[PDB]
């Protein structure tokens, strides 16, 4: 139960704040068409003329999922505000979820004149798959998730998923899964699901920049008790002799006392200007791309390791797909203007990690001697070495949430590459599809496959709660720090508003880190 | 006790399914010679001319030594089929060991006509080394192990270890132990030894292979949110002009999407062709092999990082020294011919782990601008970098189960290099040796070393039980998975069966990669 | 336990009367070489140029196995003949098995002269297949059964068996099985085994024979109510005229009475002469002989389908392989004489079941009418009517006791062809083998396959109980009955009795149906 004539769930949408503690429960409403008319269906790259890399081979899903892994989904600019201005990190604790006031609808189409009519008893299932048997394809950036605007209706995107593949065809080894064969919810205009799940712990995310760097992290006053080799030539004696002179850790030299730490890993990317001009003449997309090779497919490593968006007094620059680029909703599908996308900037991370566009250091070559000179090399890509720190790819208030670690004998520091939380069991998707309701069938029996279906969508509205925990933070800095705030100056419209259209609109991308937490 | 006319032990040896559990217990007999008559020598690659990368300086040891560390030595092939046909993983939980109706026998050789006689009163001593005290040697995949084939009587190997070296010289820090300085159980025909050790917490081993791609893990139906820079050079306007263009993650070129995740690591091996004709005419094998340089020596890395043998459609290849490779029991000790040997195939993780004979990737090299062009290198080696994933070398049916993993500050993800469970406190080696018996002494004392002794040696059997702990899988898969299967087509011999005259034969290497799992 | 100068066992060996029960228990000395050198081989007819109908393909194990499935094993020849004269049926009820006294010599050969000594120390392992997964070969009338004369010493069989076959070679299918994969008990001198089996329900077997035969079943001195088409042609009317004359059951024509039930199964058999005149000249041994075709391969039917071997007053004809043949000891292996074998006859059943070498009945083949005249053929083949009675194949002092039920969908009265109780669970193949024990081994560790062993076999007595159960008789007979008779007349040498060489001899087979049993 209960009935036809029943609100069988009401609109929830709050945020609450309470101390180390956060709920923020935000509902939309939904609209779910009927996909690929109730087939699955193989797909695949195969007759598409698609490149070497491109090739893929899958199969498209009547089914449609639900997807909120974003943080606008949850988190309004000002909630985000506060949360990003006052506490030094923050994770997922537990959510709930919950599909309510469905209603199913079937239109009948004729003499271009279209008609929407409620079925009373058709019915939609639900069911998340909790035991992670199908592939996931949350975590991947992918449309469809919760409108950041609680006014918007959105579209249940439609599930699909991809397998093994050998060029644009399949083999032995690869999967077929058929959401049918999995037990699930079925519910008319008066039913209703919910469920709920509790999120593994996982470290909080670092919403601070650090206000000290690898380098400089000594005591500016005094000297070290350490000694490093300063000259291997004599200075002056009118001549130019061979020696071994040492001296020691002074502040007049802090680029050269012994440390204890290294910098970040590093996997070289490309640079590339915002302003034309700067840019080589020629089309290095690909070309002069970082690339990694799995199985004769190249992929770009995109965005890739972590690592500082250019060097300070240049935020003219950018790594080639080193870094998160969002499009405002003026952009379009592809080759789209650069006024049209939101690059993000990592800089904040200059203090602990390399660079991206430039070489991670220097390393000898080979043997010096009075007859061979000293030589050395560029290092541009860098692995874990001992002693190593750094900071993870901050997220954004339109960025992912969590990804799921992939179920692999071994894995290094699972933090999703693209900001998030790296989750062994992460929320379950969420399936939804609509029941199919055979036509008029033929008044004598045919064994052949049933093709004749009554055309209907379905709606309603789908509640998420989520408990996040929050760290407070107790900086004994004596400045005021850096914060996130809308500019007072005056103008046409407001950040993060409507316009005379009711077009929302998001301005910039906001991260995460403004507060300051010394290393 | 008990007697002489008595059983000490019976021939348990059998294999029992319980679910989740499944205990293998398999009995050999063996027989063990006297070594070095009963004396302890220093040995050396002093004199031998040898490399300089093969010098070793160690002693060999009057004591035999007990091995089980091969899958065959429990698993029967039928069982092991069992096993990797519906289990996605397993692991060791606790082992029971046991050594009885040992018997003593001394030959007397005259006149080309030896006797052999029992000797009941002699005894055989026995100890395991629990307290890690000894070099280990097992986990180096010795010969010498038990029998696949029950029916088969073997020879227990000799005990020898190796310590520091300079040359052929020993240093200081070098190590001699001398294993009659500790306390060891004497047995007679009556007697029997027992003992029982619990595997420390491990991993199951990954005996299932990925239905999905590190690159191909999206929604085939859906675009991203994200943007990626496309073009930097505008298309057509009848000339060739700089540009900022950028698109947004398509299915339509899936290579160019952001990411979460990287391929495993890896380190470049050379290939080679199973056809002679597509190699190079020259003997690369050291020259172009990979090799680590420890303290002035050089040693082949092999097998190495785990990495895909070889790109789909072509099993024609191999990584030089990157693949497991068994002998038929027609090969011989050195240049036997290619088909005298067995050569694993590791293509079963090409999915997530980069192929072995190629580039892991591109990478930037220098900072273009409209002066100077856009430059890339070819990474060969990568490191552990954040966000990698990566599988593990696969097991086989006569492959290694475990190694103790070396005594560090510092290991990383130490899986046995050649596959198997890295183990801090792995099962002890079990040390056995027959205890001396003086000829007739002088009727004068003389106090001088002696030297003479009844030549003798021991034989009995022992027991081995393991209980081993499976992972259940629940795919739910639609269509039918690959499983090991013996072919059916008619011929004149049974795979994994003696032949006419009696001799046991492993006619392929077994994996454990059959069943599928999504990432 | 216990000792080496300690027996462990002792020599039972009665007969015990009770009743309706009657306890057998004999122990006979045994002696077991080692087969095949402790090697399993592979084994087939390829390469002997067999035959297309005796291809094969097996294993030769080095195993050796205890097999008592003979009536003489058990009952002495005195024994037997108050069974068959005093009990109209029998049947196992429970069995006890048991080794002892077990003794291990160890023979030194050389010049000629060879030494055997005793290896207080050795070991042999024993266990028996109670749970089946061994292939059967019991119960296929092979020889290495207990001897009939208690004081005969035997030698031990060796364990073979055989497997799927296309030809010379093996199939993906066929099974190879090693009994060291088996927990067995191991014993040395003063060690013993014992085991109980309990049979399961089974049909006592017919231990008489029928004093009437089913067409003379009625009361001959009565006519019956039912009538039979007696003439389709009125006799005389000087003429041959068209009718319908019926007549009514009558004793004067019992060949012609409706009657209730119908002889037994037949598969006709060629008939051969104990006088070679009278036999056609040629060699139809296989010729005219009546063979199965399972898969390919012929097989001659024997002694198949239980049939009288001869009608009244003919004891000089006999199936060509219808009826139990036993060799004298006189008789060699092939193409011995006449006098030398001993051919039981099974006409005892004459009364219920169908002659074997002639034809079962005659069948209607056609429609008569004024113009096509009625004609019938024979039937030489007749398989299981409803109505149809019989008897089963008699069993003999020197016969099989049982016979497995083959494991398989479906299968008709069971009762095993050359005689015998069918048991679905029979008593176990006891299996046993000398441990080897390796001769002195190279003083230099060698992982080569160990082919060297001291020499030896072992030698004990073996004790098997048995309980009967008998079916007492009550027959209301009024004059004597047959009965087993040894011949009173004087002569040479006494039946069933050892000859002036301590050679015992089985004159003649006993059957078991000498007493009377109305249908
Ligand atoms: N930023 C981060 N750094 C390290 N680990 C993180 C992380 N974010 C999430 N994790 C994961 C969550 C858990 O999966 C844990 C790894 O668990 P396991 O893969 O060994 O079974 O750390
Ligand atoms: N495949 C695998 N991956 C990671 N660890 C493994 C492994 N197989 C075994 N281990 C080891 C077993 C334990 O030694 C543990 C490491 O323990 P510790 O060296 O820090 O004291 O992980
Ligand atoms: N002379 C005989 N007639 C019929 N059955 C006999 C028999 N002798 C033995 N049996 C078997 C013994 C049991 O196996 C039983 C059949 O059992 P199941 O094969 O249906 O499981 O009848
Ligand atoms: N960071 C890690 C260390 C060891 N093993 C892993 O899988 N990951
Ligand atoms: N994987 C590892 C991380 C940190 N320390 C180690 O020894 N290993
Ligand atoms: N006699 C039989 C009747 C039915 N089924 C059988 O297997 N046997």
């Amino acid at each position: 139960a209960d009935g036809v004539g029943n609100a069988s769930g009401n609109w929830h949408c709050d945020s609450t704040w309470l101390g180390d503690r956060v709920i923020t429960t935000s509902t939309r409403t939904w609209a779910l068409p009927t996909y690929n008319n109730h087939l699955y269906k193989q797909i695949s790259s195969a007759s598409t003329g698609a490149s070497n890399d491109n090739h893929y081979f899958g199969y498209s899903t009547p089914w449609g999922y639900f997807d909120f892994n974003r943080f606008h989904c949850h988190f309004s600019p000002r909630d985000w505000q506060r949360l990003i201005n006052n506490n030094w990190g923050f994770r997922p604790k537990r959510l709930n979820f919950k599909l309510f006031n469905i209603q199913v609808k079937e239109v009948t189409t004729n003499d271009g004149v279209t008609t929407i009519a409620n079925n009373l008893t058709s019915t939609v299932q639900v069911f998340s798959d909790s035991e992670y048997q199908l592939p996931y394809v949350l975590g991947s950036a992918h449309q469809g998730c919760l409108p950041p605007f609680p006014a918007d209706v959105f579209m249940i995107p439609q599930y699909g998923y991809l397998t093994l593949n050998n060029g644009s065809q399949a083999v032995g080894r690869s999967s077929f899964y058929c959401l049918e064969y999995f037990p699930s919810q079925m519910l008319r205009t008066g039913n209703n699901f919910t469920f709920s799940y509790t999120f593994e712990d996982v470290p909080f995310h670092s919403s601070y920049a650090h206000s000290q760097s690898l380098d400089r992290l000594m005591n500016p006053l005094i000297d070290q008790y350490l000694y490093y080799l300063n000259r291997t030539q004599n200075q002056s004696g009118s001549a130019q002799n061979k020696d071994l002179l040492f001296s020691r850790g002074s502040p007049a030299g802090m680029s050269v006392q012994p440390k204890n730490w290294l910098p970040g890993p590093c996997y070289r990317q490309q640079r590339v200007s915002k302003t034309k001009t700067d840019n080589n003449n020629s089309n290095f997309t690909w070309t002069g791309a970082s690339k990694y090779n799995l199985n004769g497919r190249e992929s770009i490593i995109n965005p890739g390791t972590a690592m500082a968006s250019h060097k300070d007094d240049k935020d003219k620059f950018f790594p080639m797909s080193g870094v998160m680029i969002f499009g405002k909703e003026s952009a379009g599908a592809s080759n789209t203007a650069l006024d049209n996308v939101m690059i993000t900037d990592e800089e904040e991370i200059k203090a602990t990690n390399p660079v991206a566009t430039e070489r991670f250091g220097t390393v000898a070559v080979n043997l010096q001697s009075s007859s061979t000179d000293p030589a050395t090399g560029d290092v541009h890509v860098m692995g874990a070495l001992p002693g190593m720190v750094w900071q993870d790819r901050d997220v954004y208030l339109q960025g992912p949430i969590w990804a799921k670690i992939p179920h692999t004998d071994g894995h290094f520091h699972p933090s999703p590459l693209m900001g998030g939380f790296g989750l062994k069991h992460p929320p379950p998707q969420i399936l939804i599809k609509n029941t199919p309701v055979p036509a008029n069938p033929p008044a004598e029996f045919s064994a052949t496959k049933f093709a004749s279906f009554i055309t209907q969508y379905s709606t309603g509205q789908v509640s998420v709660e989520i408990e996040w925990e929050l760290q407070k933070e107790n900086s004994k800095r004596w400045n005021p720090e850096v914060q996130y705030t809308s500019n007072y100056a005056k103008s046409a419209n407001v950040d993060f508003t409507v316009d005379n259209n009711g077009l929302y609109t998001e301005p910039r991308p906001i991260g995460t880190r403004y507060l300051t937490r010394p290393l």
